[PDB]
């Protein structure tokens, strides 16, 4: 398919906006090509536009066609887009018509703001997410100077740079440029801010400890957060206290008006117990965010209804988890957001949590933060003891190492380890080192790639020498083919390490497709893409300890088209579970389950006013954790399926759309029904199941 890309200028359109569908093509079949480009746009199963254009290309040549469309007056509609060019190829994209991003958030992030970033580089990184995945809002992570003094001013004047709490340079022009670029794609820019945090030494800013929350009832220890340099701390505060609300809401408003943000992403540290105010009163923090969020929304909307967007992080998401009910039910948020840790590990546990959220929020959209392959050091491993070491030998004395051993006593000047690696395709590669360090402090080593120094690299001190870690990395660009990565213990390097391996930090395509399918099926979206086409590997968004390869980038384009086009079926306000009916799916040859059981095909049972919807999630040959890496599922071809229904439900037609299958185009299938011992049925053959099928049946 030498139809290379299909996309749109903007990332969400309004009803009646012009819409420019672009089509990048390129002939590479030896000799000229003449024919047409047949654009066809669907709403679920109904073609609603069709158009054609002449196209001829010599061998080798490229062009970009524009097709122009008018978004239909019906607000809040997702559309599939087909382009066919006969033997040249095909491609696809989706279009979302919504006056408001908060009905169908597709949430990304920006976390870098270097002053070396030209306005053009800024526009290019934003355009890529907008075009490839239809992002409609970006969370700006760690843009602020201080958590309690977000825009840094000298007098009245705004400082053109400032240093954030890990000492990064944040550039105001870069920041402003990004927000404009976001705004070009009719994007929205959400500002990160904590609900309760000041930085240290907050008194001369006129913040009062009397507004604080405390570990005890003598106001002797304020809750805090050691960021870990001995100076830099977050101190926590009472969200219901009016003076705190006043102080911090003011900086919220300052950010909207001064920086041009469209709303605020309010965060929190999560759960805390046996909590007191300054005066000594015991208080349940879990119920206290809703009042603050309510008042937040109220001043944001008075300040400016066009830029009054709001959400809150419900941290450690699970069914009836901490502050889960109070926030989701009573907090005046525009869409719900939750960071999942280790209390919803099964695909099913997580399906049930999203379900609770949708229920409690009145089917208002849910986004999850769920960092994939977090625990796992995934990607291609290059063993340190297979490699080329100057002045150091292998050992096997401390345990937990991988392959045959590791390199010891990387202690002394002129020590060296060199990895002869190969990079399948051009692009960014995460260099992830597994190490030991029990020196007593940080150890350092210098990182050379292809004879050039990249970085000094700090290895953290650990409990024992038997304690291995892989949380030291460097992202570097690479041409396809052989390359040399080496560490040198040079002059200025300190301490010592054991070295176990180099891994090319890579997200695992299989886990991720499944995790996303699961979430979208269940009714959610996943903040997972940001900056220059990075995927989110950690809670600290600037972490680049893992990269997607072309393969997963393709999968996500397919996926994000999918949850854009069929968004009315996944996320609309009347898309509810279809649970009360002993409902059952029968599959010939393969065992199924409705509770996401390892090594099965998981049917999930949802419905709307007009459609009966089954999702199938191929867990064949794979376990039931959502977060861990995975094997390629057992691909099923020509698969007989049987679906049961209520006696008052007759099926006009039956459709199956899947992102694993023709970019997610809908296909109609052959089917009749009858009746038998286990209720009234309907049946058909599933042509292919790979990762995720969305069967939707019109009634
Ligand atoms: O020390 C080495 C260490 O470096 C990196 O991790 C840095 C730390 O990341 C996080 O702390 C920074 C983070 O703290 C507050 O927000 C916390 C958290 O809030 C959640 O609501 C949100 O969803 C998260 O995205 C967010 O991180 C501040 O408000 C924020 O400004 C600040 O950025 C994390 O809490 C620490 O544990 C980390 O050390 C590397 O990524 C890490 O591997 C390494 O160990
Ligand atoms: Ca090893
Ligand atoms: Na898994």
């Amino acid at each position: 398919g030498g139809i290379e890309r299909v996309f749109t200028d903007k990332a969400r359109y309004n009803p009646g906006d012009a819409v420019s569908i672009r089509v990048q093509a390129k002939n590479g079949t030896g000799s000229s090509w003449s024919g047409a480009a047949r654009l066809e746009i669907f709403h679920l199963e109904n073609s609603v536009y069709t158009s054609s254009q002449s196209l001829s290309l010599t061998n080798g040549q490229s062009t970009t066609l524009t097709f122009t469309w008018t978004a239909p007056s019906t607000d809040f509609r997702g559309y599939f887009v087909r382009i066919d060019a006969g033997t040249l190829g095909q491609g696809a994209t989706a279009i979302d018509v919504s006056s408001d991003f908060t009905k169908y958030p597709r949430y990304g992030y920006i976390s870098e703001f270097e002053s070396g970033e030209t306005a053009l580089e800024s526009k290019a990184k934003v355009d890529q997410l907008a075009q490839d995945y239809h992002i409609n809002a970006w969370q700006f992570y760690d843009w602020m100077w201080r958590h309690d003094k977000m825009i840094k001013r000298t007098g009245g004047s705004i400082d053109s740079t400032w240093l954030d709490l890990f000492n990064r340079e944040i550039s105001w022009s870069t920041l402003q440029n990004q927000i404009d670029a976001v705004h070009d794609v009719n994007g929205k820019a959400m500002a990160y801010a904590m609900i309760y945090a000041s930085r240290e030494n907050y008194s001369p800013l006129g913040i009062s400890p009397t507004w604080g929350i405390y570990e005890d009832s003598s106001h002797t220890n304020q809750f805090d957060v050691d960021v870990g340099d001995g100076s830099t701390y977050l101190y926590m505060f009472d969200p219901q206290n009016p003076n705190w609300q006043n102080y911090i809401h003011a900086e919220y408003i300052d950010s909207i008006n001064t920086a041009g943000f469209d709303g605020i992403h309010v965060a929190q540290m999560g759960q805390r117990s046996n909590v007191y105010d300054y005066n000594g009163n015991s208080i349940d923090l879990s119920t206290r965010f809703s009042p603050f969020l309510d008042q937040a929304k109220s001043v944001l909307s008075a300040n400016n209804p066009a830029r009054d967007n709001l959400t809150y992080n419900i941290v450690d998401g699970t069914v009836n988890g901490w502050a889960v009910n109070d926030v989701s039910k009573n907090a005046d948020l525009d869409f719900l957001y939750s960071e999942i840790w280790y209390l919803s590990d099964s695909y099913n546990q997580l399906k049930n949590y999203i379900e609770q959220l949708r229920a409690n929020g009145g089917n208002k959209a849910v986004v999850l933060a769920a960092y994939m392959n977090y625990a796992d050091n995934a990607g291609t491993r290059y063993e340190a003891e297979s490699a080329s070491m100057t002045n150091v030998s292998t050992n096997t004395n401390h345990a937990g190492y991988t392959g045959s051993g590791f390199v010891d006593q990387f202690a002394s000047t002129g020590d060296k380890v060199s990895f002869a690696i190969n990079a399948p395709e051009a692009g960014y590669y995460s260099l992830v080192f597994r190490y030991g360090n029990n020196t007593g402090a940080n150890s350092t080593l210098n990182l050379y790639v292809d004879g050039n120094f990249v970085q000094k690299l700090y290895f953290f001190n650990q409990s024992s020498w038997g304690t291995w870690k892989h949380d030291v990395w460097s992202q570097v660009p690479l041409t396809q083919g052989a390359h040399t990565v080496e560490l040198r213990y040079e002059s200025g390097n300190v301490g010592a390490v054991n070295l176990d391996s180099l891994t090319l930090g890579t997200f695992d395509e299989h886990s991720v497709r499944l995790a996303d399918a699961m979430m979208s099926a269940s009714g959610a979206t996943h903040i997972e893409l940001g900056d220059d086409n990075q995927m989110l590997p950690h809670e600290y968004y600037p972490n680049r300890s893992k990269t997607m390869r072309s393969s997963l980038k393709n999968a996500m384009k397919d996926h994000y088209n999918f949850i854009t086009a069929y968004e009315n079926l996944l996320f609309d306000s009347d898309v509810v579970p279809n649970d009360t009916g002993s409902q059952f799916v029968n599959l010939t040859g393969v065992s199924a389950s409705g509770d996401g059981s390892a090594n099965t095909v998981w049917y999930i049972n949802k419905r709307t006013s007009d459609y009966n919807i089954v999702h199938l999630i191929n867990l064949l040959g794979n376990d039931n954790q959502w977060r861990n890496t995975a094997s390629q599922p057992s691909f099923q071809t020509n698969l007989p399926a049987k679906i049961y229904i209520g006696a008052d439900e007759t099926i006009s037609d039956v459709y199956l759309a899947s992102p694993d299958l023709s970019g997610g185009e809908t296909q109609e299938l052959a089917f009749t029904s009858g009746t038998d011992a286990g209720g009234k049925y309907v049946s058909f053959t599933v042509p292919e199941l790979k990762y995720w099928n969305m069967i939707y049946m019109l009634e």
